[PDB]
């Protein structure tokens, strides 16, 4: 038994609501936060500046130094970081930007990071602005993802959309 709360079950383990990730993570603390981000770890808009912004910017700060050191993240890959106030853990994971022109079949490889951990709080990954269509993010998220997901769909009108979609 865990945290989570109001999902609907789509598969043996994913899960989705229409809720704030920010607002979720803040009442769970869960083990570990998904962050949408780029390669850059700038955060600044969507779920990533929401985060960034929900941690009074330590997730930028703490990110910059992230990449001062070790140089960018690759699209599809990830980077464990911490989850300041929202949770213990957050992991960065890069989906393609359709909006800068990369892979979508790179959007397996991004929700692949997400089974090196046991449960994850997570958003639908290059939908919204980066620009995928979210019923494909969700259909790849079901066919990769085997450790235990909680989606947080932000946009009311497309958790309804999403629901209604699902096979
Ligand atoms: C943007 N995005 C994903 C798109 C969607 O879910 O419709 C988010 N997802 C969950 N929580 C959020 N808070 C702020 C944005 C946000």
């Amino acid at each position: 038994v865990n945290s989570f709360s109001g999902y609907l079950k789509l598969t043996d383990n994913v899960y989705i609501k229409n809720a704030d990730i920010v607002e979720e993570a803040k009442k769970v603390k869960p083990t570990v936060v998904v962050n949408a981000a780029n390669v850059y770890l700038k955060h600044g808009g969507g779920v990533a500046g929401a985060l960034n912004k929900a941690t009074n910017n330590a997730m930028q700060v703490e990110s910059d130094d992230y990449i001062a050191t070790n140089g960018p993240l690759k699209v599809g890959g990830s980077c464990v970081l911490s989850g300041h106030n929202l949770a213990k853990h957050c992991l960065h994971v890069v989906g393609p930007n359709v909006n800068k022109g990369e892979d979508i079949q790179l959007l397996k490889s991004a929700y692949e990071n997400f089974n090196q951990h046991e449960v994850l709080l997570a958003p639908l990954l290059s939908a919204g602005i980066f620009g995928a269509d979210p019923i494909h993010s969700l259909r790849v998220c079901v066919d990769t993802v085997r450790t235990n997901v909680y989606l947080a769909v932000f946009d009311k009108n497309l958790y309804d959309k999403l629901v209604s979609s699902f096979l």
